[PDB]
Order: structure tokens, then sequence, then C-alpha cells
């Protein structure tokens, strides 16, 4: 497809865990467009989730109920490079916002395989008789990210080793982890301490061999959840904040949500009654998987 991954990418994104970053729009274009859907936002009165019994959360799915969202897990630039990893048939099956306000702590060193981390309770599951785990994130800056506003960092090729578990659970303190030092770094995990979850109590990141990921606003960039990452902290130099969204997609085989209609986490709890997965590459899906074609406000989900 036109924007595949060319076999040399495809090599570095095997051995790093990350590839990227590519171009989804001009800085022009998406400073503009972030400018409107940054308020369009705040009308939560289509979302899919309602009620929040607050969390972060709050930045969960708005693709569900966003007209500019909606396109943006589509485009064949993000599409077409991860059909070139996960194959003919793909699902958007979460998207999240990951601001940094002006002095916000940098996020918590983590890895992510079946996303129990925060609840308790996978959240996606694939197939167990293989070797394979987690979910491709696209991280599109509608900002500009660098070090000093916060950008991610990553560890290469640190993911194909889980250094956490997620059947360990971690405490929602958000009183206590605001801007705690780790390794001389201002870090959380959006109110939990993601070390609670390492399977060696004493062990640490590789820090010394994180490198930055600064991007222009428009960009995206491709790795795998279970790539060690993590984001500096924003130092407030600058007093415009930095905005990140994350679309995650999986193979159509992945269970989404298995046994759930409900998730508890970042202190909040939500329904997934209007909640579906979206097939962003090929018309193959298994039943077990819920489906949405539309937004809550009648969008279709495609590139426009
Ligand atoms: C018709 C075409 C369909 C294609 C379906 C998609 C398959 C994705 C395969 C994959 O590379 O998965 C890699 C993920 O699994 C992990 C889990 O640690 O890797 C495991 O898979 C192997 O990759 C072949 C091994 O190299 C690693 O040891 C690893 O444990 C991480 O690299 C990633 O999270
Ligand atoms: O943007 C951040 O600070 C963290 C992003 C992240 O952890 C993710 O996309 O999985
Ligand atoms: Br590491
Ligand atoms: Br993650
Ligand atoms: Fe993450």
């Amino acid at each position: 497809k036109k924007f595949a991954l060319t076999a040399e990418q495809r090599a570095s994104f095997e051995k790093n865990g990350f590839i990227g970053p590519f171009d989804a729009y001009s800085p022009e274009e998406m400073k503009e467009t972030w400018k409107r859907t940054r308020l369009r936002l705040l009308d939560r009165s289509a979302a899919a989730y309602q009620d929040l019994d607050a969390t972060n959360i709050a930045n969960y799915d708005r693709h569900l109920d966003d007209d500019f969202l909606a396109s943006h897990i589509c485009r064949p630039e993000i599409c077409d490079r991860v059909e070139s990893i996960l194959g003919p048939n793909v699902l958007c099956w979460r998207t999240e916002f990951f601001p940094k306000y002006p002095g916000d702590e940098g996020t918590d060193w983590h890895q992510a395989d079946t996303f129990a981390n925060a609840s308790g309770k996978p959240q996606i599951i694939w197939p167990e008789n293989e070797e394979f785990g987690g979910t491709i994130t696209v991280w599109t800056a509608f900002t500009d990210a660098n070090i000093a506003n916060g950008c991610l960092q990553f560890i290469p090729g640190t993911q194909n080793s889980m250094n956490y578990d997620e059947t360990k659970r971690m405490t929602y303190e958000p009183d206590a982890n605001n801007s705690v030092v780790k390794d001389g770094v201002r870090r959380g995990f959006f109110g939990y301490d993601y070390r609670q979850l390492q399977i060696d109590e004493n062990w640490k990141p590789d820090e010394a061999s994180a490198v930055p990921m600064q991007m222009k606003a428009g960009q995206f960039i491709i790795f795998w959840s279970t790539l060690m990452h993590a984001s500096y902290p924003h130092s407030g130099e600058s007093q415009e904040m930095r905005m990140g969204f994350a679309s995650r997609y999986v193979p159509s085989f992945v269970h989404v949500y298995p046994d759930s209609d409900h998730i508890e986490e970042y202190g909040g709890r939500i329904s997934l009654e209007k909640y579906g997965a979206v097939q962003v590459i090929g018309d193959e899906t298994p039943e077990y998987n819920r489906l949405v074609t539309h937004t809550t406000r009648g969008k279709k989900f495609e590139a426009v």
C-alpha cells in the first residue's frame, strides 16, 4: 500500500521496537485542527462514557464521539504502516489523550501486555498458545513535543522481555504520587506508581540507554506497548502544554475486553455499553469482538 513500511523500516522496527516519526499532517494543519478540537472536546454530551464515577479515563475513546478523531485513527499514513506489522485485519480498540501541562511530572517507565496493569483485569488477550502480546501504539503529536515539554523516551530493544507483572496490583493514590523523584527525575503514572508492578523489586530501568523522541506537531511514532517507554517531565519553560494522542491497534483475533462490561481504573469506572472496536484495516473480525462503524454523532470511521 502507499504508506507501507519499507523492508529497512520493518527491520528497524523489529530491532528497536519503535519506528518513525512519520507525518500525518503538516504542523500548520495540526495546529489549526488542534485549536478547534481542544474546544470541541470540552463538550462531553455525546461521549461514549457519560458517568465516570470519578480520572484519566476521561481521556479515553474520544474517537467514538469526535468527527476529526474518527478520521484520524483511519489515516492511511498510519494504517498502512500498522498493516505492515499487524496484518490484514486490524482493530483500533483504544484511544487516549496524554496531556503534559507546564510543570507536569514525566510519565513513569512502563510496559503493558494485557492492560490489566491499572484495573487488575486483562483488557486485551492474544492467543494463549503463542508468544505475542501488547498493542501497537501510534502516538501522534497534537503539539510539538520536545524534551523540555515532556516528549517521549524509549529504551530500544526491550519489547521482547517484560519487566513488570500486570497480575500484581498498584494502588491509586494521586495525593502521594505527584512528582515523586525517581532516579533523579520527577515521574508518575497518572496517580499510580508503576514500579509497584516490577517483577523484581530491586531491578531498575536501564535509563542510561533511553533515547528521546522529539516530534513536530502532526507527526506520529509507532511502537509496541511492550517496549520500555516513558516521558520526560514538562519543565514549564514553555507555558504551552504538550498533547499526545495515542491510538492503539491489535489484530482482530485478539480478544478485546473479554468478560467485561465495565472498567474500573485511574479513580473512575465506566460502562462499555457504547464502546466498540473499530475495524481500520480489512473486513473480518470474530464475533467475540463488538464493533462500531460510526461515531455517536453518526460519522463513519473513515479517513477524510
Ligand atoms: C497474516 C499476518 C498476521 C500478523 C499478526 C500480527 C503478529 C505480530 C507478531 C509480532 O511480531 O509480535 C511481537 C509482540 O510480541 C512480543 C512480546 O514480548 O514479542 C514476542 O514475539 C516474538 O516475535 C517473533 C519474539 O521475538 C520475542 O521473544 C517476544 O517475546 C513483542 O515483540 C511484541 O509485543
Ligand atoms: O504521553 C505520555 O506521557 C505517555 C504515552 C504512553 O505511555 C502510551 O502512549 O502508551
Ligand atoms: Br530496561
Ligand atoms: Br502502554
Ligand atoms: Fe504507555
